[PDB]
């Protein structure tokens, strides 16, 4: 086990030390919360790939192989507290075969994944700092 | 489940976890303050301090240490002595069920055996003015 913090500045990404993979868990603190947090893989793909859109009353989930097109999204309505201190907190569980995506304390989304891999770079985008927490080496034998 | 719980503790107060804390299950707290005494507690229902961490610097030193709830102190672990996220100082706590390991920050501070087990079903920080925390739980 350990714990790994980070800075992305927005439309940046960065090189995980320790990688994410089933059983590890990621969380992003964010005030501005038009802005999309990723899980790439190694080979560039997006194994999970949040947007967050207002103007239409959703938030979205995806998934895109290292040079291949967008797959099948999901959405979710806005409709989904307040987080640490002045910053929302989208937490993702690597769960082997889906993504747990917790806005704050309320789970929102239960994703089968698209692409299978370890997630070991992280990207936020704007549309101006987003700090990462990773938990990682969790899984015991 | 695996579920996310955010917690303001005052300084000099305690909380009731929504949802304890047991093996598998991490807790961080996030403390900008770092007086030359603070301290962190994971409690058990019945009061008992499941873990006790006490930062001493008139001492320069790091105290970890359980009691039951009745009883006195135990054998106190002492730790000799990087920082950054929000200008604050993140305390996590694993619960390995026969152990707690702290890490401050990035740096993992002590491999704690436990003294006394049971889930932590409360916590308290202490110094005087808000530390926050983040328990994931149900990582079953």
């Amino acid at each position: 086990q350990g714990v790994n913090i980070y800075n992305i500045s927005a439309g940046t990404s960065v090189d995980l030390a320790a990688p994410v993979t089933t059983g590890d868990i990621v969380t992003f603190f964010s005030s501005a919360l038009n802005t999309t947090l990723n899980l790439f893989a190694e080979n560039g793909a997006y194994l999970l790939h949040i947007a967050f859109r207002l103007q239409e009353n959703v938030i979205i989930f995806n998934s895109r192989q290292p040079d291949g097109p967008w797959l099948v999204e999901q959405r979710v309505s806005d409709v989904a507290g307040a987080g640490i201190d002045g910053k929302a907190m989208v937490t993702v569980f690597d769960h082997g075969d889906k993504y747990q995506v917790v806005i704050n304390e309320k789970t929102v989304i239960q994703y089968t994944k698209q692409i299978s891999g370890l997630t070991s770079s992280l990207s936020y985008n704007a549309t101006t700092v987003v700090e990462a927490v990773t938990y990682t080496g969790l899984a015991l034998e």
